[PDB]
């Protein structure tokens, strides 16, 4: 299972890692994926998860889109986790870059809480543009589900590590 995580809090704990190399390593019962509300899972995290799939995850998030429609910023849904995992909660956090509201990003983690365990990386960080500094501090303050974040890049692991409270 997880290993080399820095413990954080009583639940969260945080690895500088590749969340596809480390969902592929430990095959957890939950991936997040960094998601939008198409599933368009063009970049990012959504990008390199569904090419991990070998486009598996964009096939079937174009049926889900097709029968369900959008997802909500703040929403999720369950799909398939393919060769990563058990299952992938698609999380929509607010894109900054979209002009979308970040106190969305509560809502948003909100959707860890129906899973005793999941491997995550930072909701609405990277190509999203949120400050990941306070999207950790969300996170913390809001799953009380054990979440393991994988974080990519190592300057921001440590940035992270180093400014937590
Ligand atoms: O973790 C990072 O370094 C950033 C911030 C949030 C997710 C993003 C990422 C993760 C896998 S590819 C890009």
């Amino acid at each position: 299972s997880f290993s080399g995580y820095l413990k954080l809090t009583d639940n969260v704990y945080i690895k500088n890692a590749d969340i596809v190399e480390e969902a592929k390593k430990v095959k957890p019962t939950v991936v997040v994926n960094a998601a939008n509300v198409y599933l368009k899972h063009g970049g990012g995290v959504a990008g390199a998860l569904n090419k991990a799939t070998n486009n598996a995850m964009q096939v079937e998030s174009d049926d889900y889109i097709a029968t369900n429609g959008p997802l909500k910023v703040g929403g999720s849904c369950v799909l398939s986790g393919h060769n990563l995992a058990k299952h992938c909660l698609h999380v929509v956090g607010p894109n900054v870059n979209k002009g979308e509201d970040i106190q969305l990003l509560k809502s948003a983690y909100e959707n860890f809480n129906q899973h005793e365990v999941l491997l995550a990386p930072l909701l609405s960080a990277g190509i999203f543009g949120a400050d990941p500094i306070h999207s950790l501090r969300v996170c913390v303050d809001t799953v009380r589900t054990n979440v393991y974040l994988a974080v990519f890049d190592k300057n921001l692991y440590d940035k992270l590590v180093s400014s937590f409270l």
